[PDB]
């Protein structure tokens, strides 16, 4: 099973409500380069229409009810949204749904609620005695009223936010007698806090109604799976209790995948200790370490991309990617993987045997900011990368980490795969060449570059080596013609 996930969708996708037909439209393109599951953009009403989903206003309105000036999310209704599912499906496609449930954005009316400022650095210090502010706590849903849920949010589910209404004032805001949950980040003292209205996931109502909430949700829309927004700030226990909730609700294995943000495999490991390695998480520090060789000309060891990763540790439990909505250019990660380095990260991702790779929308079709420093459509580069992990990345795996610059990987094939076997070089610098086994089973064939960036065959010989090239700053993968 080479499972390949795509994140579908980037931050700066028109608001025009035609995302999900967007989405049923490319399953067939999907299915055909061997998409198997896609995350999908959170799904519920944001702070307003043109909202990515984060906002997470309300959890409930899928694009169903007229809230915050629109029916539809950014990304269109609720049928439409449940007709893209039903053609995935249909074309055996996963659907992660995404899950925002640190905070919620766009509350319908202030409280008056006693709170202290805490430093920005460090939230375990309190920095003001008590004082009164107007908070955006109070959730009504007056467009839905009680459908689905009757359940109404007050400044009591709360930590705390970040905007006095009153004083029209941003600092960081601890409600009187409550304290920021643990266990989350460490940094900043507490992390608890990121944006909005801080969820308190010590009260109980709270739990509870957040479990019911994502059964709810995973049978609203058929869900196959999750994908954990900013995992870091919530509570690490009850997301693992979350996980399971919903698993033993529905009975289905739930595919979850969390976005802990952290360039710092240690600290990854302590989340999957915490929550028993019941659920992924993204590779970011292999982001990282393409971020860094796209960066620096040559200079990268590209040795170092082996260690220091979620999939080099702990590759059953890694969704590896490239680039996402908040790496992509203007985004509050920002770490771009540049341009010309992009094919060889996802040849690394794509058709090596470890970990759960992930393609990103914007790398595929572009990104649509308004910069001049957008993500250019790169579909035609990565679409052979897709075909070589689909139809050719099968058996045992033989690395050769064995150079500064050009680093390479074989696949001897599998007899269940016909055809099947590898064989793919990088470099961040010059080109050359590299002889590599790919196994004595396919000696005397004929092999050839699926990129088409190298057009010179190559014949394995009796001993199941081939003499295989790359040119400078690129990617080959040679597959059996
Ligand atoms: O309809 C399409 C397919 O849907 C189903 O496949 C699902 C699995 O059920 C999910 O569990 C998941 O598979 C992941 C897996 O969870 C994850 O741990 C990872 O495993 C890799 C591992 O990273 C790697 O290091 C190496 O050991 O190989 C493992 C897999 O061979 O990645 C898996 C996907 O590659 O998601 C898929 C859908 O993408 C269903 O069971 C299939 O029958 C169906 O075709
Ligand atoms: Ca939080
Ligand atoms: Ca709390
Ligand atoms: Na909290
Ligand atoms: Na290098």
């Amino acid at each position: 099973l080479n499972g390949t996930l795509m994140q579908y969708f980037e931050w700066y996708m028109p608001n025009d409500g035609q995302h999900w037909k967007r989405l049923q439209n490319d399953s067939a393109y999907l299915a055909e380069h061997g998409i198997t599951a896609v995350w999908i953009p959170p799904a519920y009403k944001g702070t307003s229409q043109d909202d990515v989903g984060y906002g997470a206003y309300d959890l409930y309105d899928l694009g169903e009810f007229h809230q915050k000036g629109t029916v539809r999310t950014k990304y269109g209704t609720k049928g439409e949204l449940q007709s893209a599912i039903n053609s995935l499906h249909s074309r055996d496609i996963n659907v992660y749904g995404d899950v925002v449930i640190n905070h919620k954005g766009g509350a319908d009316a202030t409280e008056y609620v006693t709170a202290v400022e805490v430093d920005p650095a460090d939230r375990n210090r309190v920095t003001s005695g008590e004082q009164r502010i107007k908070a955006w706590t109070h959730f009504q849903f007056p467009g839905r009223g009680s459908t689905y849920s009757d359940f109404k949010w007050y400044w009591y589910h709360f930590d705390g936010t970040d905007w006095d209404e009153s004083r029209k004032l941003n600092r960081i805001y601890k409600f009187q007698g409550k304290a920021w949950d643990w266990e989350v980040s460490n940094e900043n003292g507490n992390y608890d806090y990121l944006m909005y209205a801080d969820i308190d996931y010590d009260h109980p109502d709270v739990t509870a109604e957040i479990k019911r909430w994502g059964t709810w949700y995973a049978n609203e829309l058929q869900l196959d799976g999750f994908r954990l927004d900013a995992v870091k700030h919530i509570k690490f226990s009850f997301l693992r209790d979350w996980v399971n909730h919903v698993r033993e609700k529905t009975g289905k294995e739930m595919f979850t995948v969390a976005e802990y943000w952290q360039n710092d495999l240690g600290a990854l490991e302590n989340y999957l200790n915490k929550t028993n390695f019941n659920h992924s998480v993204f590779d970011v520090p292999l982001h990282y370490q393409f971020h860094a060789a796209s960066t620096q000309g040559g200079g990268y060891d590209m040795r170092k991309l082996l260690n220091g990763t979620v999939v080099s540790k702990h590759p059953v439990k890694a969704v590896t990617f490239v680039d996402n909505h908040d790496t992509q250019p203007g985004q509050s990660l920002e770490s771009t993987v540049q341009t010309w380095f992009k094919p060889l990260a996802y040849a690394f991702i794509l058709t090596r045997e470890a970990g759960y790779p992930q393609i990103f929308y914007g790398d595929m079709y572009g990104t649509k900011g308004a910069s001049q420093r957008e993500i250019p459509a790169l579909k035609h580069k990565i679409e052979p990368i897709l075909k070589a992990r689909k139809q050719y990345a099968y058996g045992a795996q033989h690395d050769y980490f064995d150079h500064h610059n050009i680093v390479g990987w074989t696949r001897e094939g599998d007899s269940s795969v016909a055809n099947s076997g590898l064989a793919a070089l990088i470099t961040d610098g010059p080109g050359g060449t590299k002889r590599m086994y790919v196994g004595r089973q396919n000696a005397g064939e004929t092999w050839h570059d699926i990129t088409g960036n190298r057009s010179d065959s190559v014949v394995i010989n009796a001993e199941g080596w081939g003499e295989f090239h790359v040119n400078g700053g690129s990617v080959s993968i040679y597959v059996q013609r």
